[PDB]
């Protein structure tokens, strides 16, 4: 009886979306944005800040999830989360429109920040952290962050249970979610979380002398091998947040109708992982991914291939796209090439497009920052372990932007392949910043 | 079971918001625009021009509707209507939002235009008009337009019956919906209508020679009395359209899951309505009102009582707003008072807000464009016959804008008065235009 995308979307939702071994992948691109229901709520005010956009979309319905502040993106005291839970459909003229079916603002008194969402059997399941100080003042104090796991139902109803931070996170000064989507894989559903390390701590002491060096494609990093080392290990406790080591790890939940029923966090190891981030949980056909921000010194789109036992998960070596690059400060801007401590970058997440015919990931879609430093210029685009393929802007002019994330599927009706891509977009008259719901076909030369 | 709005709305929708006689109208004023749930879609592209918004709501639920031209707006060749039915709630700390049920993008092989919107017991139906021409085509062909009555249900589906506008409008030359909300009232649903006439047919000639001349509230008119009954009986018939006369009506389709049955037209005598021209029916306590825009030489906001007999309705001399004027061309501009032929002005509705005691309408709320000619400047405000209330600005700096619909309710529990004000804005980097749903608290000088 739960809602359920049109017809023409059927088997078109999550999957290997384009499987070629001989055509390159950059001969696939963007073509133009597209016009499609804007599904996503801009604001009303000068003042309104609506930022840290989530999205995820199961072959039953999509769900999608943003905060909002009143005063400004600056004001930390209180917020509140739209909710969306909707299905695609398509008129009459093969035109798609995401048709939102429970649209709610989840305001009560409680701060939800970095909230992720994921679409499961039972509805939109979010992870939220619920804060009461400041990010850096949260590092700063020795008891985890709170937080809790709800759901929007498909009756629109919202329910949730806060999680035993003190056991679950014992380990922990401070936990987020990775506000990138989750994913529903068997019986469960899989978060990305991230945050700061008790120092001594068991959690703390495994990763202890653990680090991982991902370098550029085609650049080298000229400094002693001894030195990169040094840097690659320092890189898992900056400067921004006290030197606290910044670890990134996978929470696990069981969905049924009790919220945060039988948790699970899975803490990879740091010879894999780099300093923690932001991130967000894929799974595309069989395969699962864990994308992870890149708020470290590595600027490269990551993927880590995710593989879940039980409710635990392992990550591996991750794939790599050299050309899909974000702008961050120095000595980790867009182009840097060698191991550095740092907190910064922005999210922009790829989704796996292309494969080989043996299930090995090929390409990417996905809007990235065409900057070196600041947050300029969305440009979408389809990426290779090296290249960039054509790309669509959002302007030709020098645009103010932020987060991206993209999620592809099929229209089976048309057979045509899309990827919806939500950007934080700089605005005019109504507050900082515009979350678009970008939309592109994806095509081919000849 | 029909959808609702949550229930601290019960009670709250629809009705006469504020009944005072001894306080000063313009001592009630909006607040600052507050942040809500934005239920309206923006564009997606650079070009995408997404315009004509058309908005009603009754006790139940409420509807919303636009247009959508990708090229740009000045296009003409298709396009597509965004719909949207939903209901009013409440957050957990009181805060108000619209929240959409059934939202979806009608496109199919017709283009429908100028469409208004109401909700009905059955869901939110629409009354467009199919186009295969411009505007300025449409008059110059002596068939009527094609018109289609439609409705989506609240199990989210979409059905509509094109109207034999060969026989309902059979003397007319052109025909629209005007674009402002229709509204359900016993058993049939009324939307307000506009175009040409067919010259010497028997509505044309039933209304030849028909006029009549409003005033501004102090501004009287220096023309001679003979040359303003010319220029009046004139503006009927302006240039802009080839002289035939743009006129007024009110259509009623009666509300079942048989759509476009039975519907009846009227057409009121020029003797109470100006020149034909987009407009809104709204339903407020037991009183009905028809909002006819000042396309012509006409300033001041205008709503004209409506009584309903049945299937047909009339009007009665309006209600005219001093204060609340819209930019238009001259000699039709904001200031105008004097009657002439022209064909300009903006679509900005007036909402009764505030009531004597005897029911008679002292003061609305509405968005008007606080300039001259140019359409530029939002300024949201309450007004009575002579004077405005402070107001509410977009911005401070100069903007460009368009259309604006304004509908106001209330939170019984809190016993907080609200407008919803729809207003087209300007946009930057996706279309030329964003349909922004503003919203107001109504305050009081002294409490
Ligand atoms: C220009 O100084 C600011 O003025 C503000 C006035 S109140 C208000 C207005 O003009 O009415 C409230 C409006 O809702 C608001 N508009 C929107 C869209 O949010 C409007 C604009 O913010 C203002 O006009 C700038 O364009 O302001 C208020 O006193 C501020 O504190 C002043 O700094
Ligand atoms: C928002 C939007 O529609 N962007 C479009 C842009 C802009 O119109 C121009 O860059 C002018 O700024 O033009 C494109 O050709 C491009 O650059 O990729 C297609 C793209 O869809
Ligand atoms: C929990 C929190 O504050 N998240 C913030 C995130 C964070 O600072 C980064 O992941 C480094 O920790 O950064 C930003 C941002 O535009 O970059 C916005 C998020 O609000
Ligand atoms: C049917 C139609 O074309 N409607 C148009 C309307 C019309 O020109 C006017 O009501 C004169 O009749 O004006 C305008 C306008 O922004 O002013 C936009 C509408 O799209
Ligand atoms: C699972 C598997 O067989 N992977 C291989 C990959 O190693 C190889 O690089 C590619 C062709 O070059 O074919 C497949 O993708
Ligand atoms: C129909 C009717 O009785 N209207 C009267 C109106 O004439 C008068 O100006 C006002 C103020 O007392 O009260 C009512 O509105
Ligand atoms: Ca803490
Ligand atoms: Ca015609």
């Amino acid at each position: 009886g739960a809602p359920i995308h049109d017809p023409d979307f059927i088997g078109g939702i999550g999957k290997e979306l384009i499987v070629d071994n001989a055509s390159d992948v950059t001969s696939f691109y963007p073509s133009a944005f597209q016009e499609h229901l804007n599904f996503i709520p801009a604001p009303t005010t000068g003042s309104g800040c609506t930022r840290i956009p989530s999205f995820d979309m199961s072959a039953t319905h999509y769900c999608y999830t943003h905060n909002v502040i009143l005063s400004g993106c600056r004001d930390h005291s209180h917020s509140h989360q739209y909710l969306a839970l909707g299905v695609l459909r398509t008129t009459a003229t093969g035109r798609i429109f995401f048709s939102t079916l429970r649209s709610i603002s989840l305001d009560d008194t409680q701060n939800r920040k970095s909230c992720s969402v994921s679409a499961t059997p039972l509805g939109c399941d979010m992870l939220c952290s619920k804060v009461t100080e400041t990010e850096e003042e949260d590092y700063n104090s020795a008891v985890p962050t709170l937080m809790a796991h709800g759901r929007l139902g498909f009756d629109g109803q919202y329910h949730e249970k806060d999680l035993d931070v003190t056991t679950l996170f014992e380990d922990w000064v401070a936990n987020y979610p990775g506000v990138g989507g989750g994913s529903f894989i068997d019986g469960r559903v899989w978060f990305s979380v991230y945050g700061g390390l008790k120092p001594n701590s068991p959690s703390d002491t495994v990763q202890e002398g653990k680090y991982v060096i991902y370098k550029r494609y085609n650049d080298t990093c000229p400094d002693e091998q001894d030195y990169q080392i040094r840097m690659a290990k320092s890189s898992y406790k900056p400067g921004r947040f006290g030197g606290k080591r910044i670890q990134q790890a996978i929470l696990s939940i069981k969905v049924s109708t009790s919220l945060g029923e039988d948790p699970v966090l899975t803490v990879p190891p740091n010879t894999v992982t780099l300093m923690g981030a932001e991130g967000r949980i894929l799974t595309v056909g069989t395969s699962h991914f864990l994308y992870q921000r890149g708020s470290s010194y590595f600027s490269p789109a990551l993927l880590y291939p995710m593989t879940v036992s039980n409710k635990t998960a392992t990550l591996h070596s991750p794939y790599t796209f050299n050309a899909f690059t974000r702008p961050g400060s120095i000595p980790c801007q867009a182009s840097a090439r060698c191991p550095n401590s740092c907190v910064t970058g922005v999210y922009t997440d790829p989704y796996p497009l292309i494969f080989y015919r043996n299930h090995t990931l090929r390409g990417v879609f996905g809007t990235m920052l065409d900057s070196e430093q600041a947050r300029l210029n969305p440009a979408s685009a389809v990426f290779d372990s090296t290249s960039r393929s054509r790309i669509t802007r959002v302007s030709s002019s020098s645009t103010k932007a932020a987060y991206t994330t993209s999620t592809c599927f099929k229209v089976v009706k048309t057979n045509k392949t899309y990827c919806l891509s939500i950007a934080e977009i700089s605005n005019t008259l109504f507050g900082e910043f515009r979350i678009v719901p970008l939309l592109v076909e994806i095509l081919k030369n000849d």
